[PDB]
């Protein structure tokens, strides 16, 4: 057990190992206060996040557990990982706070796009890395569910990490713009390829400097989507479980798929082709991350020997019906058993 020291900063108590120095507040909210700090053991600048009250309810307890499990599992260059997790508690009986430590992220991809349309070589490299990370994430049977520019961290060298996994929306709002239509309107039990739709939305925006589907509400968004990709045929309609949703779709004038070379004017033809494969309305027919990596658009970077998959991820706890204290005791074992990564 390391030695902990205790202080109040902006009216939050921080009780952390002596390895973490020069804590300064960078954040507060529903989920957690965050400080930036210097990690003397690794030499990195880090984000230390104190979870507000993680065992407040069965859903929060389970949320905390889920988040911890997920961050413990993710070990890939293009995906956020855990540097440390700790509690000042010396026993299960006094366990209440959880702190997570990750690399301090500077700029997200919004910074990068908001300024301009990018060069094609830049779009290739950035999308390459999202798909590399996504191959890994999907190989573990994990679905991100909330990919968008603010959840992608990018450095000065254009190196990228996927953050902020959706682990359990109204109006003119950025978060909904990147979501696949079947998840946006709950048409069906959805696929990992909801994430591929998101990548297509992001890629389009990188190439044009504009939001692809900036709908003013769910309906206006759908219409934007159907105008580009066409209205569902019979085959897709059959897979939509809500009768009302099917009737709503059949109320709309049918529309053909547009020519994407006349939307993405002047883009690389290989970029146009890849967008056509990602932005397919029927989620059974969308390209997978692994197939997208093999697409000619990424010939400069693709190397199937350097695109690893994840170790199997046991997600059986999601079906498990436990009490608060059982979720808490599982989370405590996960904290105590943490093994840090290599220097």
């Amino acid at each position: 057990r390391p030695t902990f020291y205790r202080q109040e900063l902006n009216k939050t108590i921080w009780e952390v190992p002596e390895r973490y120095q020069n804590l300064s507040p960078v954040g507060s909210g529903a989920y957690g206060s965050v400080c930036a700090a210097f990690d003397t053991k690794t030499g990195h600048r880090v984000a230390v996040k104190k979870l507000s009250r993680p065992f407040q309810s069965i859903i929060h307890a389970k949320r905390t557990y889920r988040e911890l499990r997920l961050l413990k599992h993710m070990k890939h260059e293009n995906v956020i990982g855990l540097l440390d997790v700790f509690t000042p508690a010396r026993s299960l009986e006094e366990f209440n706070d959880v702190y997570l430590v990750t690399h301090l992220m500077g700029a997200d991809l919004n910074n990068i796009v908001k300024c301009q349309k990018l060069t094609d070589d830049h779009v290739q490299f950035l999308i390459y890395q999202i798909l590399r990370g996504l191959k890994y994430i999907h190989s573990a049977d994990i679905i991100h569910r909330d990919l968008k520019p603010s959840n992608l961290a990018v450095n000065e060298d254009c190196e990228l990490k996927i953050l902020d996994f959706g682990l359990a929306m109204t109006g003119y709002v950025a978060t909904r713009w990147y979501r696949a239509p079947e998840i946006m309107l709950n048409w069906m039990h959805y696929n990992q390829t909801v994430d591929i739709w998101s990548v297509g939305c992001i890629m389009a925006e990188l190439l044009t400097g504009r939001t692809l589907f900036p709908g003013t509400d769910h309906i206006d968004q759908l219409k934007l989507i159907l105008r580009l990709v066409g209205t569902p045929g019979a085959e897709l309609l059959k897979k939509i479980s809500s009768e009302s949703a099917r009737n709503y779709i059949q109320s709309l004038a049918q529309m053909p798929k547009m020519n994407f070379a006349n939307v993405f004017i002047g883009a690389n033809p290989l970029a146009v082709d890849l967008l056509e494969k990602m932005l397919v309305l029927d989620s059974d027919k969308r390209i997978t991350a692994a197939q997208a990596l093999a697409h000619a658009y990424f010939a400069q970077y693709h190397d199937p020997d350097d695109e690893p998959v994840a170790d199997p991820y046991d997600q059986s706890f999601e079906s498990r019906d436990l009490l608060i204290d059982e979720w808490k005791s599982l989370t405590y074992d996960e904290v105590i058993s943490f093994v840090p990564p290599p220097l």
